[PDB]
């Protein structure tokens, strides 16, 4: 099992293997990231907040999730968002992904962008576009306030607590 900040992680299928590749990330400067390359599924955990994270080489395929604490879901969405290494989560950034840490040194590239994103949300959601929520009865699709709506953040769903 794994941890990504906040993000609580346990590995459900798959394989990734990871590569060291130079990315141009949206603000136009390259970072270096060890990309992950594969098919993968992850039971996520983010607070209160539960789900099922598959993902492929930077792509976030499907996310399904529980009903929680609105900043709960919201915070688990976009770490597995950026956890995914989604393109459209690189091509969101703007501004400079420059922070330092307690100790005087840049965190690591995967590690500003969970920072920023998390500071930003807009920035990420905005680049990553919002599609028909699914009509499968069990499922809901959820904006950008994390309500349930006709419109859903691509690739993200909710599930309904039913008894
Ligand atoms: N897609 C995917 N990402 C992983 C996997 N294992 C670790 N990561 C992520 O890849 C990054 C590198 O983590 P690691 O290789 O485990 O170790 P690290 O380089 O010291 O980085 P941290 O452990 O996060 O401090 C981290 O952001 C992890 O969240 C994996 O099996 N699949």
């Amino acid at each position: 099992r794994q941890r990504f900040g906040r993000l609580e992680l346990k590995r459900i299928s798959g394989r990734g293997f990871k590569n060291d590749e130079e990315i141009l990330i949206g603000n136009g400067t390259i970072q270096k990231i060890g990309i992950w390359d594969g098919e993968e599924e992850f039971h996520v955990r983010c607070g209160e907040c539960r789900g099922i994270l598959k993902k492929s080489q930077m792509r976030m395929e499907k996310l399904l999730i529980n009903s929680a604490k609105k900043e709960d879901m919201k915070d688990l969405i976009i770490l597995c968002m950026v956890f995914s290494q989604d393109t459209r989560m690189f091509q969101g950034v703007r501004g400079e992904i420059n922070f330092l840490n307690r100790a005087g040194q840049l965190l690591s590239p995967m590690y500003q962008l969970q920072r920023y994103f998390l500071n930003r949300s807009n920035d990420l959601f905005d680049q990553w576009g919002y599609e028909e929520s699914p009509k499968a009865s069990e499922l809901h699709g959820i904006n950008e306030l994390m309500n349930a709506s006709d419109y859903t953040l691509k690739g993200v769903v909710v599930t309904k607590n039913v008894d």
